[PDB]
């Protein structure tokens, strides 16, 4: 499922990701759109041979299972195929442990280098939650 922006922004909040550790619903959905396009099927090779699931790009080095990740956690007690789902709970949950970490949203290079310090404002502006 390709999500509408503010489609993404109201699962979201639901999901209780709105503030949640200070992070604004606009970051959330701006790291989302960098990450993935809002596409919950995206998945991306990192050049460390690990894989990013989903609309959250969650990395199978750390986060998930895919069966193929060397050494690799599953700290999250996933299988990253469960972050491919049109029901975006799974990726919420395992979103809330990593930001929880410690290096807070940082641990998402697209949010770091594309979101941070921006007016993420604008990214639910319009959206009726
Ligand atoms: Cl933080």
């Amino acid at each position: 499922k390709v999500f509408g922006r503010c489609e993404l922004a109201a699962a979201m909040k639901r999901h209780g990701l709105d503030n949640y550790r200070g992070y604004s619903l606009g970051n959330w959905v701006c790291a989302a759109k960098f990450e993935s396009n809002f596409n919950t099927q995206a998945t991306n090779r990192n050049t460390d041979g690990s894989t990013d699931y989903g609309i959250l790009q969650i990395n199978s080095r750390w986060w998930c299972n895919d069966g193929r990740t060397p050494g690799s956690r599953n700290l999250c007690n996933i299988p990253c195929s469960a972050l491919l789902s049109s029901d975006i709970t799974a990726s919420v949950n395992c979103a809330k442990k990593i930001v929880s970490d410690g290096n807070g949203m940082n641990a998402w290079v697209a949010w770091r280098n594309r979101c941070k310090g921006t007016d993420v404002q604008a990214w639910i502006r319009g959206c009726r939650l």
